[PDB]
């Protein structure tokens, strides 16, 4: 694995079992690429499309589509470039599993870092809503804090179920199952 972050995705998929055959999968904040590697392993003899997005250029991985871009900036609809690159890949399809291991640099003021994390989470969520397939899974990392539950409740407005994982500036994942729309 290119990063020890791979083991976080292994843990997530072991518990929540979302990596399945015949799914289109997007990995946001993919650099240097270990989640992409885990996704490849777990879907080894399956038909899938695996897409990675990061503002940093990732070294290519065979059978993974990479898109350089900052979600919240390089996609057009926020609170063209990423969108048109997705269009090339997806055509008329939406994305079954959207994962985000993205994070904003810490300034060393806990509350500000949490608010910044909220802002990033909202940007990624706004982008997710455009591209997620009905029935799709969305998992997003954030710094746990005062607004986490607000965000969880917001997500419960568009998914059948939303779970907060165990904290690990502590970080959690919001695991969202079965996109239903608003
Ligand atoms: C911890 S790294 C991800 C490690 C990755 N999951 C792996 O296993 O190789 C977090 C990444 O999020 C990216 N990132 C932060 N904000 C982003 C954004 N708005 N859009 C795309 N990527 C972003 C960073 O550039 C960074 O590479």
């Amino acid at each position: 694995y290119r990063s020890r972050a791979a083991y976080k995705l292994i843990e997530l998929d072991n518990k929540y079992l979302f990596l399945k055959k015949n799914k289109i999968i997007l990995d946001i904040g993919c650099y240097p690429g270990s989640w992409c590697q885990v996704i490849l392993e777990r879907t080894k003899n399956y038909k899938n499309k695996i897409i990675g997005i990061d503002k940093k250029i990732m070294d290519p991985i065979p059978n993974v589509y990479f898109i350089q871009g900052e979600i919240g900036k390089d996609n057009m609809n926020n609170i063209n470039s990423v969108d048109y690159k997705l269009k090339e890949i997806l055509q008329d399809k939406k994305i079954d599993i959207i994962l985000s291991d993205a994070a904003v640099p810490c300034i060393g003021n806990k509350i500000d870092d949490h608010l910044n994390s909220c802002e990033l989470t909202l940007s990624i969520t706004h982008f997710m809503e455009q591209y997620i397939n009905i029935g799709g899974t969305y998992i997003v990392k954030m710094y746990l804090g005062s607004q986490t539950n607000n965000l969880k409740t917001y997500l419960k407005g568009m998914f059948q179920l939303v779970h907060t994982t165990k904290p690990k500036s502590r970080e959690i994942y919001l695991v969202c199952k079965n996109f239903l729309g608003r």
